[PDB]
This record gives structure tokens, sequence and C-alpha cells, in this order.
């Protein structure tokens, strides 16, 4: 039942049509985890969203999963954005992937190539793993790991390209900042 | 090896840049099939129509399923509208789905309720009722039902309506294939 957003608005090249339609795809609906849900019919009452995954129902009560995934997404982004360094996480990826061009050109067979909707992610169990999970009802926080970066590849995460749309993750999304917010290592 | 369509990209309920993109999402995009068919082996070299759905274990391979769900659908929408099943077809619904008024308002459910990408399908086995197929390239053909009334619920199914799936289908898509070959002869 939150009201995320800030840092962005017009966020360079991913529009305000797409963004405050999409920021609302997440918080008009999704923030639906409550109505004839939490309080409403399927239970859980005292939870943190963080606490929804692991314990909770299924897909219907995994719209609550959508809220986390999205307000996560929104803090993983651009508008002052760029490419890794600033420490060990640099060095992490650089020996797991081995490189970053490599990292960015692998983290796609994550994203691009997953039949349907969901999100690709940068994850860490106790060292890094690039995890598929494209179903919506996929947050690697169900298991023994926690996400460094996400990307909604659900068809409305984008559209501003339409006949031929990969340049969405590429020629649209690698102007991702919060390499400072993705900086996570433990 | 598909190149056809029942009419030209619409006009009044489903745009021209719906039928452009959706039909080629279908086309030169779902060309993934032909890429991994005879080429190496699978046992899918031969096997009639999409007998590759029934045998097939998908995603990239259950592309077969997707060629099909899309070609199924094509026939399902026609400029010739009339949410009026004659009364041969009318019978098998005006006894199952309450009535037809009550079939539609029940096909809504399954269609909007298919959580992110998927379908709402009207089948027949030798036990009758509707169907929600929420996992991607779906299809009732592995289960073995065999009339079919399609739809498409993927977000690419609507550049029109934006987030408004229902206005799109429980609205717009009551322009079903004149219940003649929806009307069953097999
Ligand atoms: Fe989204
Ligand atoms: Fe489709």
């Amino acid at each position: 039942p939150p009201l995320p957003y800030a840092h962005d608005a017009l966020q360079p090249h991913i529009s305000k049509e797409t963004l405050e339609y999409h920021h609302d795809k997440h918080h008009n609906t999704y923030v639906v985890n409550l109505n004839n849900l939490v309080p409403g019919t399927p239970e859980f009452e005292g939870k943190t969203l963080e606490e929804i995954v692991k314990s909770s129902s299924g897909g219907i009560f995994n719209n609550a999963a959508q809220v986390w995934n999205h307000t996560f997404y929104w803090n993983c982004l651009s508008p002052d954005a760029g490419g890794q360094p600033t420490g060990a996480l640099a060095d992490a990826i650089n020996a797991a992937f081995g490189s970053f061009d490599k990292f960015k050109e692998e983290f796609t067979k994550t994203s691009v190539g997953t039949f349907g909707s969901g999100w690709a992610w940068l994850v860490k169990a106790d060292g890094s793993l690039a995890l598929c999970s494209t179903i919506g009802a996929g947050a690697p926080l169900t298991s023994g790991d926690t996400p460094l970066l996400t990307c909604d590849v659900w068809e409305h995460a984008y559209y501003i390209d339409y006949r031929n749309l990969r340049p969405k993750y590429v020629e649209a999304f690698w102007n991702l900042v919060n390499w400072a917010f993705v900086a996570e290592e433990g």
C-alpha cells in the first residue's frame, strides 16, 4: 500500500507516457494485494511484502510479489546512470562473469529470451548468479538469494519501439544508475 | 511456413498497427520454430500440422504451440461480428454457461484472470466448460479438448486499450468468428 517513485520522472529514454502509466500498473493494481486479499479473503495480515514471498499463496497472492519487484525495479534505474566500478561488486562480477561486457551480454539470455512476462535479475546466494525467473510470480527472494538488479520484460515494461523491441534492454535500459543501489555484496 | 491472414489489418476494433505487430510477432518473429525443427533432428522432422505441441516440450520449441494459438485466433476474429451463436451452437451454451449472456461474462473472468500472458479458451472434451491457460504458449491440445474459441491476452494483444484488457476483449473482442466454424463439425 505504498506510493513509491522519485529520482526519475521523464528518466531520459523511456517516456513519461510509459512511466506514469507503468508506475501505476504497479500502484493502481498490484497494490491490490489488499482489497479482497490480505484483509479481504486470503489472509496473511501482518506482513512486509518482503514477507509475502516464501510463505504466500500463489500468483493471485503473488501480485504482492509485483509490488516488491516493481518498487525494486524503480530504484535500480537511470537518469544519471552507467556501468559498474566503485568497489568490489565490480571485482565480484569481474571473475564470476569474468568481465562486464560479458556480464551485460549474458544478462539478456536472462531477460530477452524468457518466453512471456517476468524479470531477469542479477542475484547473489553467497557469490553471484544470473537468474532467469520470467513469470511475474518470480522473485529469487523465495529462496536462498537476493537480487542485485531487475528488468521488467513484461510487454508493457516497454512498447516505445514495437516492431522489433530488444533495443529496449539495450538501446533503452543500459542507462541504469543505482549501481550504487545495486552495490550489495553480503 | 506461414505468410497469410484472413483479411487485412483491421480498422474499427483492433487497429492497423495491432494487426501489423501482432501478425508479425506471429510471423518473422515466431520463425524460431523452423530454426529448430529438422535442422539438428529433433524427432519433429515430419509430424502433421502441429503434432509438435502434443509431442513437444516447449518454450523455444513450444513456439509450435504459439504459431498455432495465433493461427487458431485469426479465424476467431472477423469484421463480420454478431455476438449471436445461431441456435445449434446456442443450444450447447444455453444449457452450460447459464445462457450466452452468461457465457461471455464468464469468458471475461478467464481472459482477464489469466495472470500475465496466456489465454481464455472454449473447448470441448466429452465434458464441457471454459479454460484459463496463464502459462505462455499455452494450448488445450496437449490435454486433448477440441473445438476452440481463442483470444489473445498477451499485452502485445493490445497497444489499444493500454492496461484496459477488458475494454479490449470483454468489450472489443465480441466480434467473434460467426459461430459457424465456432459451430462444430468436429
Ligand atoms: Fe511492470
Ligand atoms: Fe499473441
